[PDB]
């Protein structure tokens, strides 16, 4: 049910197998690898909802804000632990207007972060590296999600959007033997922190994580994550695949074998066919499955997932008549558009629907994506006009089959033929 539960229970049943390794690439350039096992993070979780349990109380806000590392992940979980509800923000180095938005009781970051944290601030403010972390009822909300609006983000909505997730990477619905989630997806965003983790959390599974400034510096440190004993499966945006299969060198992948990788998500926003297609070439080379990059659409208002293309083979994209469908109607060519071919999901629901009448769109007209589903949020914090608007489409005339509502109006635009989703935008 919770996550903090899904933690407790991994500490019993696999103490001591690593969760959870952090690749520190800014001392060591190879990267140092600090890891620690269920029970070892579990450990810590609780030594920092200890010291949480003393500032407010239940129900109240911690902002978590700290470099990409072990000290966030522990954060984070131990925020939850506490029962409190969690806040995840980078290190501030003018959206000084969150830390206003959610009226937080307690700031946790480390001794690196500190003084730059302070510089924009009366909240607690706890160093986590420098308490005691491995010394020997709850609210349904679990954090905020700060898109600026902060979406609220229960424990039912993370638990259902990890059991869609799961049938978006593995098909047949858990991960085989011997994989683990690679990242370096910055924590403070949606993919970052549901993928990165809570899903390894809740999944039981290693994950091997990493930030995006270390991805920057050398991109060719994603490859090399990416090719090891265990099955790897990642997600990133559209923009690191042209970045990493640019900057990483035919030299950086001397012994470097990728056949192991399990599934790529290529990032829910800005998708192209062509820089994915793009990247399986030019790592073909090195053994790469061209099948294993898959695109993704969802949003934080949503959680993070909502769906994929068929799994089990590389994405189909189809031609449509450029003209036609700025028009509004998606037509076979003869100007042509080449859109990714996603699977209708079963959950969450979705509908195209046109956007003045929220009535819905016949098969082949453009219309915006309405969303349905346990894994939408019920809204965003203090901010009942916004949530309303997004929120609380209904749909008119519902057609058999479809709910009148709640519906989640999306802003993006696509179509739906032949029982396949495209997104225009």
């Amino acid at each position: 049910r919770s996550l903090p539960a899904a933690l407790r229970a991994c500490a019993r049943l696999q103490p001591h197998d690593p969760a959870f390794t952090f690749m520190d690439y800014e001392q060591d350039w190879d990267g140092v690898a600090i890891t620690l096992t269920w029970s070892q993070l579990y450990r810590r979780t609780l030594n920092v909802a200890q010291e949480l349990s003393r500032c407010g109380s239940t129900g109240d806000r911690v902002v978590i804000s700290a470099p990409q590392g072990l000290e966030y992940v522990v954060a984070f979980l131990g925020a939850l632990q506490a029962g409190r509800i969690a806040v995840p923000l980078s290190v501030p180095q003018r959206s000084d207007s969150v830390l206003s938005d959610s009226s937080p009781v307690a700031i946790l970051t480390t001794s690196s972060a500190v003084d730059d944290v302070v510089q924009h601030v009366p909240p607690s403010i706890i160093e986590v590296d420098l308490l005691d972390l491995d010394a020997p009822e709850y609210p349904s909300t679990a954090y905020l999600q700060y898109t600026p609006a902060g979406v609220v983000m229960s424990h039912q909505n993370v638990r259902v959007n990890f059991e869609q997730l799961m049938s978006g990477y593995f098909a047949d619905g858990i991960p085989p033997p011997n994989s683990a989630l690679v990242s370096w997806l910055p924590f403070y965003h949606d993919m970052g922190l549901v993928i990165g983790i809570c899903a390894p959390i809740l999944g039981g599974y290693p994950a091997v994580l990493t930030s995006p400034v270390s991805f920057l510096q050398r991109p060719a440190r994603w490859m090399h994550l990416m090719a090891s004993d265990f099955h790897a499966f990642s997600a990133a945006p559209n923009f690191a695949f042209e970045l990493a299969a640019r900057r990483t060198t035919d030299d950086d992948m001397a012994g470097r074998d990728l056949g192991n990788i399990l599934t790529i998500l290529s990032g829910s926003e800005r998708v192209q066919a062509a820089t994915i297609k793009r990247f399986a070439d030019r790592f073909a080379r090195f053994n790469l499955q061209e099948r294993v990059i898959r695109p993704s659409y969802g949003l934080a208002e949503a959680t993070v997932y909502v769906a994929t293309s068929k799994p089990g083979q590389p994405p189909e994209t189809v031609d449509f008549d450029t003209e036609s469908l700025s028009a509004g109607h998606a037509k076979p060519c003869a100007g042509a558009t080449s859109l990714i071919s996603y699977m209708l999901p079963r959950s969450p629901i979705v509908r195209i629907v046109d956007s003045d009448t929220c009535i819905e769109c016949p098969d082949g007209t453009v219309g915006e994506i309405w969303v349905h589903g346990d894994n939408v949020a019920n809204g965003y914090w203090q901010k009942p006009d916004e949530s309303e608007r997004t929120f609380g489409g209904k749909i008119v005339t519902p057609s058999p089959g479809t709910p009148e509502g709640p519906w989640l109006r999306t802003g993006d635009s696509g179509f739906v033929t032949d029982g396949k989703m495209f997104i225009i935008g």
